[PDB]
C-alpha cells in the first residue's frame, strides 16, 4: 500500500509509487527521475498515464519498454494543466531527467516535491522565487551536520589531476572507473577529455548514455574496448579480484589500472580533505574512493530551506526509525528559529 508522503493531497496525483499496484484514485503517476528505487514497477504492461522529463522518458521507452500512448514528458520551466491542475518541473541538480515538481492545487496551496537533489542558490532564481510554498516534501539523505564533503567541481579537478599524472607518468596504464545507475557522468567523461580518449563501455551501459540527449555524445563514448583507455564496469567488480580478472582481458595492452569509485558519502570525510586523499594498492593496481555526492551537503540544505521558508516539512528519506524521524524534526525547528518564519 502506497505511503502517505507520496501522495498528494487534493489531486489524483502519486509521486514515484510504482510498487503497489494500481493506487485507488490515481488518475496520473508522476515520476521524478530514472534510479530504481523511485521507477519499481513500472514495465511495457504499464496502462496509466506517466509525466516526466523528456530524458527520463527516452529511459521509459528504450530500457523499461514502456509503450509511447503512455509516456506524457513535459518540458522544463514551463507551466503546464495536467487533469486540471497547473504544474511546473524544474532541474533537480541530480542526475540526468531528474525533476523537481510545484503543483498549485485547486484550493490555493502550493506544494514543492524536491524528488532527490542537490540544493544549490542557483534554484534561488528559478521559478521559486515569485511565490510561496506551504508543503514541502524533502530529500533529506543527508540531514545531519556531519554530513560534509567538496563541490562537484573539486571532486572532477582531484580526478582529472590524478587521471593526467598517472597516464604521463606510464603510457600504459588503463582508467577503470565504476558504475551502477545514471548520474554522475561528469567523472569519467572529464577524464576522457583530458586523455584524448573515448570512455569504453558495455552495450547496455552505451544504450543508456544514448537516451540521455548529452550534445556531442556519438565523440565521447564508444563499446570498442580495444580503441579506448577509460573503461566503464559495473561497481561490484571495483575491487583487486575484479580489476585483475579485467587487466588479463585486456592482452597485454596494459601493465597498471588505476580505478575510481565514486561514492556518496563515507566516514573519511569527517577526518580528510578531498585534497589529501589516497588509494588503496595491491601490486599494479590502485582504488580511489571519491565522495561525488548527487544529493545535497547538511550545509546546502539549510541554505535552501531557510531561502524558502515552507510552513510545513514532510522528509521522504530517512522515515523509518523513531530516532530518525525525532532528529530531523529537531534540526527543522532550529532552522525556523534561527531564520523567523
Ligand atoms: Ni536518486
Amino acid at each position: 500500500t502506497c505511503p502517505f508522503y507520496k501522495k498528494i493531497p487534493g489531486t489524483g496525483f502519486t509521486v514515484d509509487a510504482f510498487q503497489y499496484g494500481v493506487v485507488e484514485g490515481c488518475t496520473a503517476y508522476f515520476l521524478t527521475h530514472f534510479h530504481s528505487d523511485h521507477y519499481a514497477g513500472l514495465s511495457k504492461h504499464f496502462t496509466f498515464p506517466v509525466y516526466c522529463s523528456e530524458i527520463t522518458g527516452n529511459l521509459l521507452k528504450n530500457k523499461l519498454h514502456v509503450q509511447e500512448q503512455y509516456i506524457h514528458p513535459l518540458p522544463l520551466d514551463t507551466e503546464c494543466i495536467v487533469n486540471g491542475v497547473k504544474v511546473v518541473l524544474l532541474d533537480a541538480n541530480h542526475c540526468p531527467g531528474a525533476v523537481m515538481i510545484l503543483f498549485y492545487l485547486p484550493n490555493g496551496t502550493v506544494i514543492l516535491h524536491t524528488g532527490d537533489f542537490r540544493a544549490d542558490p542557483s534554484m534561488e532564481r528559478s521559478l521559486l522565487a515569485d511565490q510561496k510554498v506551504h508543503m514541502l516534501y524533502l530529500d533529506t539523505t543527508y540531514c545531519s551536520p556531519e554530513y560534509t564533503f567538496p563541490s562537484q567541481q573539486e571532486v572532477i579537478r582531484f580526478a582529472i589531476n590524478t587521471a593526467f599524472e598517472a597516464v604521463t607518468l606510464n603510457p600504459h596504464a588503463l582508467v577503470v572507473c565504476g558504475t551502477y545507475s545514471i548520474g554522475k557522468e561528469k567523472v569519467f567523461l572529464a577524464i576522457a577529455d583530458v586523455l584524448g580518449s573515448k570512455v569504453g563501455m558495455s552495450q547496455e551501459k552505451y544504450k543508456t548514455l544514448q537516451c540521455l540527449n548529452i550534445p556531442e555524445i556519438n565523440s565521447l563514448i564508444t563499446t570498442d574496448m580495444c580503441s579506448s583507455l577509460v573503461h566503464l564496469l559495473p561497481m561490484m567488480q571495483i575491487n583487486f579480484k575484479g580489476l585483475q580478472s579485467h587487466l588479463k582481458k585486456c592482452g597485454g595492452k596494459y601493465n597498471q589500472i588505476l580505478a575510481f569509485r565514486p561514492t556518496g558519502w563515507t566516514h573519511s570525510n569527517k577526518f580528510t580533505r578531498i585534497a589529501d586523499v589516497i588509494p588503496q594498492t595491491k601490486g599494479n593496481i590502485s582504488i580511489y574512493g571519491i565522495p561525488y555526492s548527487e544529493h545535497s551537503s547538511y550545509l546546502e540544505m539549510k541554505r535552501f530551506v531557510q531561502w524558502l521558508k515552507p510552513q510545513k516539512i514532510i522528509p521522504t528519506v530517512n522515515v523509518g526509525t523513531w530516532k530518525s524521524r525525532s532528529t530531523m524534526e529537531k534540526y527543522f525547528r532550529e532552522w525556523k528559529l534561527e531564520a523567523g518564519y
